[PDB]
């Protein structure tokens, strides 16, 4: 008896300083970049295309700090300063449900990926076709 399935979600960051831009109190502003890939059950990346939207949810001092994104890979791209932490929230196809993950936003290494399992229903068809496309179901 199963009624979820567990799948690794892989987010991708990025980040860059930006010489152009005068740093805030000796602080460099750096570009930076976020996406959202899916693994499948081999470990290679696929698109996410089990997320109907996702939202990331930036430090409120952020001019537009909830940006919501509909295709995959769902990549932010944005400025600061500092390595504020945000808040990652996916919304699973067919009103399956949110999932809320945090995320750290940091500067010393050029790019970084992390990868967190999540745990999906089984209970609505379309996700349930979907998910075929990332391992057993």
């Amino acid at each position: 008896m199963v009624a979820t399935v567990k799948r690794t979600i892989r987010i991708k960051t990025q980040q860059h300083i930006l010489p152009e831009v005068p740093p805030v109190e000796n602080f460099p502003v750096r570009q930076w970049s976020i996406e959202i890939v899916l693994l499948d059950d081999e470990g290679k990346e696929i698109p996410a295309t089990i997320f109907d939207k996702v939202i990331y949810h930036l430090h409120p001092t952020f001019a537009n700090p909830n940006r919501t994104f509909t295709d995959p890979p769902f990549r932010i791209e944005e400025q600061g300063w500092g390595g504020f932490p945000l808040d990652i929230s996916v919304f699973l196809l067919e009103k399956a449900g949110e999932r809320k993950i945090p995320h750290d936003l940091n500067f010393l290494q050029e790019s970084y990926e992390v990868e967190h399992v999540i745990q999906i229903p089984l209970n609505k068809p379309l996700l349930t076709e979907e998910l075929a496309k990332s391992g057993s179901t």
